[PDB]
């Protein structure tokens, strides 16, 4: 570690800790920068030289975290928890967590190589027949092929190309992760991730939430299954069984918006898939990011700075570079550079993604004057919900009309149901998956799920929550969890399930704040500076206050709550139950063992 980046000595008291924290922040910004830059260079231009550079930068981070973490312990272990400055408690608390820096050198190099190589496998896997990439080629197939056999080729190809080679690396990764966090005092890496919510009842609270939401997911499931049955027939849909995992518009069956055309109940109302309008009108990526930006500035939030437009990668390069396509928002920790990396496609759901990713940028912008340690969401769930809150306003028919993507606007119940159904395909269908992914990973980290049951336990969770089955047999050579980006990327997932509930809480608060008197699902906070002021206060707090306190200031409750989500969807909940009863459906999948046959001359 460079001389200038090493800690000195401070007094062993709170006064000295302030100075410690100041000097830490200078050094950290410089180290975070060099690291975020090296990853950027990699993720936008995947080569061996850039990977070796990222690994060297991660190593420098680890030396840093170690020298400053050791020093925080040496000076402040007795006293940091009694400090008067709440923000300084959190900072020192962060600084003393070594994570992977607890590893000895050879194991840090191994850990870093594993992250690098899993990233590269996930992001450069192709399916050949001439080779298709996940984005855009396989995404597109899943979204709008309706050939059972072609969807299967893509689903299986993908899960095979990405899963199988990840498994040896994922096992090694898990061992090293656990080893590292055990020396911070955690029983496993999972306990560490769960500790961010700083809630003794965390697992219980989530299950109380999921139990309240499960009826909606079940009603929707049964409805969609019936729709699928009408198209794909009795051979490939069991009305009493899980849905084949490849028929729902998305590689992970995590969002079902792309099958909207098979379920929409009132096809004579305004068509709420504006994708073809966007294509007809000649939208490009730039436009999408501009329209998101303008939403933000209508709230008196900050615009994207020059550095964002000059630095971002908002399109897949055509120059034959390998990139990580999976959309992400980047803070370089220099208070100046913020960028999005996205292989933006021109569709309505990518319009949401854009807003999602811009939510992150906006958070980065508001809290950039906090100490580096506090430059994060009140919890990771907060960070994920910001863009999604705006996107709820954007998707409303009124707002789509105002940005010229919907030629007229109805305000009738048939339209409301169309709308709420679409939103349910996006939001309610995701709920089981948001919950299940980290359940799988907590199991793996704790040792409940060894390598020999990685795929067994994954599909148990898939069937249990989502009510889907693999469309071909899987076994333990397969590693289907690893064909989902967040797993090889080591990005926690429970934040999304938290986000998907929190976003309706935020929505309801901002709408009330904006003066909006009508049904929640027709609220548009566009141009509400009051709503903006309320959101800004949250963004600016970063992680400097307990999320339960920030939440209470914002929505009046100190806890995640399903009521807003439920009142948002209330009308389509009542509608779906009526339909499912009149069609004599079975809620759930009592024929849990059922799997569909192979197509006749498959794999051809
Ligand atoms: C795991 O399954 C793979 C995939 O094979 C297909 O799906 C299986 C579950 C099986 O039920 C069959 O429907 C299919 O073969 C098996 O892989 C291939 O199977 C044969 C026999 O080895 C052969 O054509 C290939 O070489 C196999 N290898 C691969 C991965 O392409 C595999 O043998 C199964 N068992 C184990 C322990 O991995
Ligand atoms: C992608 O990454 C490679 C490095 O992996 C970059 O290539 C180097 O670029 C400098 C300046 O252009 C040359 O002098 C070196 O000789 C190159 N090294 C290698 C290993 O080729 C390349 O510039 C990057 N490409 C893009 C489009 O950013
Ligand atoms: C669509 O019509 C409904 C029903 O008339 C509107 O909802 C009412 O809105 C007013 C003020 O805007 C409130 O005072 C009422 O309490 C609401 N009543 C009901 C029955 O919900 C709604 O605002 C209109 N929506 C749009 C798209 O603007
Ligand atoms: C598109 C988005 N990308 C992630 C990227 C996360 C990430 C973190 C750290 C490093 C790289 C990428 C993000 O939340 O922005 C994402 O994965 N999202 C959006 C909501 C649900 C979730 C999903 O698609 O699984
Ligand atoms: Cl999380
Ligand atoms: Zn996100």
């Amino acid at each position: 570690l460079d001389p200038g980046l090493q800690p000195g000595q401070f007094s062993a008291d709170e006064a000295g800790a302030q100075l410690f924290a100041q000097s830490y922040q200078s050094s950290a910004e410089q180290v975070l920068f060099q690291s975020v830059a090296a990853s950027w260079a990699h993720d936008t231009n995947i080569t061996a030289e850039n990977a070796r550079r990222q690994e060297e930068a991660a190593l420098l981070s680890q030396e840093f975290a170690e020298a400053w973490g050791q020093k925080a312990k040496e000076l402040y272990e007795p006293i940091w928890q009694q400090f008067t400055d709440p923000q300084l408690r959190r900072i020192i608390g962060a600084v003393r967590t070594l994570g992977s820096a607890n590893l000895p050198l050879a194991k840090r190099q191994q850990y870093n190589a594993l992250l690098s190589q899993m990233s590269r496998i996930y992001s450069t896997a192709k399916v050949c027949l001439t080779c298709w990439s996940l984005d855009p080629d396989l995404t597109n197939i899943l979204a709008s092929s309706r050939s059972y056999a072609m969807l299967l080729f893509a689903w299986e190809g993908w899960h095979n190309a990405a899963g199988i080679p990840l498994k040896p690396l994922y096992e090694d990764f898990t061992a090293l992760s656990n080893e590292a966090y055990k020396q911070d005092g955690f029983t496993d890496t999972g306990a560490y991730w769960r500790s961010w919510y700083n809630s003794p009842t965390f697992e219980d609270d989530l299950e109380h939430l999921y139990q309240q939401l499960e009826p909606l997911y079940l009603n929707l499931h049964a409805f969609v299954r019936r729709a699928l049955h009408r198209r794909y027939g009795d051979r490939y849909i069991n009305l009493r069984g899980p849905i084949p995992a490849h028929l729902l518009g998305d590689m992970w069956a995590q969002s079902w918006e792309n099958i909207y055309d098979m379920v929409v109940p009132f096809p004579d109302k305004p068509n709420l898939d504006v994708t073809s309008t966007m294509l007809q009108q000649g939208w490009q990526a730039t436009h999408m990011f501009r329209v998101a930006e303008e939403f933000f500035t209508s709230l008196e939030l900050s615009p994207m700075p020059p550095e964002f437009w000059e630095g971002s990668m908002l399109e897949k390069p055509a120059d034959g570079r390998e990139v990580v396509c999976h959309a992400s928002a980047w803070d370089f920790y220099n208070r100046k550079d913020f960028r999005i990396k996205q292989c933006t496609r021109v569709t309505m759901d990518q319009l949401s993604t854009v807003h999602h990713e811009m939510g992150h940028i906006q958070y980065y912008l508001q809290y950039k004057d906090l100490p580096v340690s506090l430059r994060r969401g009140a919890n990771p769930g907060f960070h994920e919900a910001i863009g999604d809150v705006l996107a709820l306003s954007v998707s409303t028919p009124e707002h789509l009309h105002k940005i010229g993507l919907l030629d007229r606007v109805t305000n009738d119940t048939e339209s409301d149901i169309n709308y709420l159904l679409k939103m349910a395909l996006e939001k309610i269908a995701f709920l089981p998956f948001g919950y299940l992914v980290d359940q799988w990973r907590w199991g793996v980290f704790s040792g409940r799920t060894p390598p020999s049951r990685y795929n067994f336990d994954w599909w148990y969770l898939r069937t249990k929550y989502q009510g889907i089955c693999p469309p071909v047999t899987r076994n333990e050579t397969h590693f289907d969890a690893g064909a989902k980006f967040h797993v090889p990327n080591v990005t926690p997932y429970i934040r999304y399930f938290v986000s998907f509930v929190l976003q309706f809480q935020f929505h309801e608060a901002l709408c009330k704040e904006a003066g909006y008197e009508g049904p929640l699902h027709q609220c548009d906070i566009y141009r509400s500076t009051k709503a903006g002021a309320k959101l800004r206060k949250v963004l600016r707090a970063g992680s400097s206050r307990p999320w339960q306190e920030v939440l209470k200031d914002m929505v009046g409750l100190d806890a995640l709550d399903a009521q807003p989500l439920l009142k948002y969807f209330q009308l389509v909940t009542q509608w779906l139950q009526e339909q499912n009863q009149q069609n004599g459906e079975v809620l759930g999948w009592p024929e849990y063992q059922w799997h569909p046959p192979l197509p006749d001359n498959y794999p051809e």
